């Protein structure tokens, strides 16, 4: 058993309380949409998979969270981790923009290593809170913590 | 204060005391090398970057340690993890089989995220321990555990 040394993060940062992370992804139309282009709107940075059965439940309450706020008010960015984006979900009638993510990178960028993993921005991109795993997104107190946003 | 809820990994594993994940990279010649072509022998996988004054500070008794060892029985794979491979160090008279991981994909699989990082592979592929952080590779508890595993 050999004792660990000195070490530096190579990670860059992802902090609740700061300014998230940029990125500009494409969507399934292959135009780009980023971040930032949402500021003054609350947005729910979503990553997901297929495959998880927590990413596919939590859907039904994110997609009534949306369609009960004021149009575009709450903006989600459900940016699918896989490989070749899954097919079916191209015609899901849900209120989400879908991202793929190919490289990885923004992913990575996130440390979003468990999924479902959603980070709550609020209107002045400030990182507000991380919510890893599957939740009730259409819940009386997610929905008053969002409005507490506005 | 939102609770979390179910989630599931989105990484591949990496253990001590289980069989290590394959990789190939390109060398500085532009030949490639993989981790099971040296089954057989006592591997170091070891993740660094040219800033990481951790990284720099080790190498001199990493040299010593391999230059020690009967010839090819302690194999060093020297992962560099950053975008252009740090030209200097292509000239360094060390016995370190510099590699580079340009996508990023070997140094995500390795959760290698702090540097230097160095998994120490036996001669049967085990991973046997990890290491985080720079230490002195030539001191004695170091060389007796290494000669431990042949």
């Amino acid at each position: 058993s050999l004792a660990p040394g000195k070490a530096e993060s190579d990670a860059p940062l992802v902090r609740t309380g700061a300014l998230a992370p940029n990125f500009k992804l494409p969507t399934l139309s292959g135009e780009n949409k980023s971040l930032a282009q949402y500021r003054g709107k609350i947005v729910l940075v979503n990553f997901w998979a297929s495959w998880c059965p927590y990413c596919r439940d939590e859907m039904p309450s994110m997609d009534r969270l949306v369609k009960s706020f004021p149009k575009g008010d709450l903006v989600v960015l459900a940016v699918n981790v896989e490989k070749r984006f899954p097919e079916k979900y191209r015609r899901a009638p849900v209120s989400f923009n879908f991202l793929s993510d190919a490289t990885g990178q923004v992913q990575q960028r996130y440390g979003a290593n468990r999924l479902p993993d959603t980070f709550i921005v609020d209107r002045k991109g400030i990182i507000r809170q991380r919510v890893t795993g599957g939740i009730e997104w259409d819940a009386p107190k997610v929905v008053s913590y969002l409005k507490s946003l506005e």
